[PDB]
């Protein structure tokens, strides 16, 4: 296992074509999962599924730039259940991160943060075991 939360490098920033894959178990009674795809200190791309959002399940996306959140992107569709293990797929498009969770599309993020080749951090939180953390090129 990998210890949360976890700093993943992605040198040179990502790109399309790059595919990034998280491996875990949501822990019991889990309140909250984290990514964050970071250029520097802004989030290019947070991926924040909420377990207890007034007693709803929702994941929120957003983007952090000057320690200022913009506009969140909300997806109901709620792949995750505590105690199960999970896959996160993410895959960088030309013009959009997609999402897809144990193989089914999720979501996709259009990107606002332009300068992919700088996004080169990947921090992952929560309340997760974390089996692994890894990326390819397809
Ligand atoms: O936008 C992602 C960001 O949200 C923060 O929580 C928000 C909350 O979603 C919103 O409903 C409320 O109006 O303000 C909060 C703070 O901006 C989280 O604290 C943060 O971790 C991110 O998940």
């Amino acid at each position: 296992p990998l210890i949360v939360p976890y700093n993943l490098p992605l040198p040179g920033g990502v790109v399309p074509r790059m595919l990034i894959t998280i491996l875990g178990t949501v822990k019991p009674n889990a309140n909250r999962i984290a990514l964050d795809f970071q250029r520097g200190n802004d989030v290019a791309f947070h991926f924040n599924p909420r377990f207890n959002e007034n007693n709803r399940r929702v994941i929120v996306c957003n983007t952090k730039l000057d320690n200022n959140w913009g506009r969140e992107e909300r997806q109901s569709v709620f792949p995750f259940e505590s105690g199960k293990p999970f896959k996160i797929q993410v895959l960088v498009e030309p013009d959009h991160f997609k999402v897809a969770v144990n193989d089914a599309h999720l979501l996709q993020y259009n990107h606002r943060v332009k300068k992919l080749n700088e996004i080169s951090k990947l921090g992952i939180s929560g309340d997760i075991d974390l089996t692994s953390a890894s990326y390819t090129m397809i």
